[PDB]
């Protein structure tokens, strides 16, 4: 294991990301957490800005799966894939390529429940 565990709290719930370090992305934001941010969401997707710009993705993906992590670059956007997005309607479908770079572990399904504009606080998981 070269994962970290990072509690995503939210005004209407919370949940857990297990990240894979070995991802650039991933090391540059274990150096900024904690930090908060506000939630957007687009279908069943909820992304947040966060303060690391890293446009090069080890590992792009232009389909998804249920409970996958992204990092989207042109919004420097944590993304978290719970259901189908506004672009398809047979598989889960980013606006464009993200890095996938981990899972939704704890908590997929209070993703359901946050609205958009409520605030995150990204931290390290306790447990």
């Amino acid at each position: 294991h070269h994962h970290m565990r990072v509690e995503l709290l939210f005004e209407s719930g919370k949940c857990v990301i297990d990240l894979n370090e070995e991802y650039e992305v991933v090391k540059l934001l274990k150096e900024k957490i904690p930090f908060e941010s506000v939630v957007n969401t687009w279908g069943e997707e909820i992304y947040f800005s966060t303060p690391v710009n890293v446009q090069k993705m080890e590992n792009p993906r232009e389909v998804v799966e249920i409970g996958d992590v992204g990092y989207w670059p042109p919004g420097k956007a944590l993304c978290l894939f719970f259901g189908k997005t506004p672009m398809s309607d047979d598989k889960i479908q980013p606006a464009s390529a993200v890095n996938v770079i981990g899972k939704i572990v704890e908590g997929l399904e209070d993703l359901k429940k946050i609205k958009d504009g409520e605030k995150v606080a990204v931290r390290f998981a306790s447990s």
